[PDB]
C-alpha cells in the first residue's frame, strides 16, 4: 500500500532522469571537436533551444569542451572566474569515460539553485554535456524515497 | 495507467507547441528542408517512445522522420490528422487510434497547425508503446 505508492513516486523520478539520459546520449554523439569550433556555436545553441523548449521540466542544458568553451541555454551570465573544467559535473563525466552520470544535489554557480545534473562526456572525448533539473521540479538514477529510522536506511 | 498515457501525450504536446512556432512559410522553402530534418532527427533520437514526427505544408510538401517510403497517391492534406489540426485552428489535437498509411501500424497522433497556418506538425505513438 504505502510501499506501492513510494515505488510509483520512485518510478516517476527515475523515468524523468532516464529521459534526460536519452538527451545526453544524443548530444554525446552530436557534440564533436568540429562542433566546438567557434563558427559552429550557433548550431549548439539552436539544438539546446529546441531541447529546452520541448522539455519544460529542465532547468538548463550546457556543455564545455576541454578548453572551457562553455555554451548554456538559457544563456545566463556566469560568475567571474567560472571554470567548467573544475566543476564536479565535468570531472565526474571525464572520470566515467563516456558513461552517463547522475550527480548528488548541489547549488548552481549561475543562480545558487538546488539541482540534480545528468552529465556525459562526448564519444570523441572533446567535451562534456549536462542537463539540470531543480529538486523542486523533480518532486538506475540512484534516487529513491527509502524507509529510514533516525535517518538510517532500514 | 491513464496517468502513464496522459503524461506521455502531454509531453508530445510540448513537442507540437515548439514545432507550431518554429515551422513557418519560410521554413517550408526547399532551401530550409535540411533544417526540418535535423530538428526532427534530434526530436526522435531523444524521444525513444515516438513512432515518427512529420509535417505537411498547405501544398502537401511532406517531411517525415524516419524517412519511410509513403504509398503512391499519399496526400497528407486529405488525412484526418491534417484536417483535424486545421479544424482546431492551431490548438493541439489527439486523434483516435488509426493505422498509419506508411506501415498500417496502430498509433495515436498528437497534431497541431502551425501559428502562421502554413502547415501541420504531428507525432505518432504506437498503441503498443503506450501500454
Amino acid at each position: 500500500s504505502a510501499l506501492d505508492n513510494v515505488q510509483q513516486i520512485n518510478d516517476m523520478i527515475n523515468t524523468s532522469i532516464s529521459q534526460k539520459e536519452d538527451g545526453t546520449a544524443y548530444f554525446s554523439d552530436w557534440l564533436t571537436k568540429d562542433r566546438y569550433k567557434p563558427k559552429n556555436q550557433s548550431q549548439i545553441t539552436d539544438k539546446f533551444t529546441e531541447y529546452m523548449k520541448i522539455n519544460k521540466d529542465v532547468e538548463s542544458i550546457y556543455t564545455s569542451d576541454t578548453e572551457g568553451h562553455f555554451t548554456r541555454y538559457p544563456d545566463l551570465q556566469m560568475p567571474k572566474g567560472y571554470n567548467p573544467i573544475e566543476r564536479d559535473w565535468y570531472k565526474k563525466a571525464v572520470e566515467n569515460k563516456g558513461k552517463v552520470v547522475v550527480t548528488d544535489p548541489y547549488r548552481t554557480a549561475s543562480t545558487n539553485t538546488m539541482v540534480v545534473t545528468v552529465v556525459q562526456q562526448t564519444k570523441d572525448g572533446s567535451g562534456v554535456v549536462a542537463i539540470n533539473m531543480k529538486i523542486d521540479e523533480l518532486l538506475k538514477s540512484g534516487y529513491a524515497f527509502i524507509l529510514t529510522k533516525d535517518k538510517k536506511v532500514v
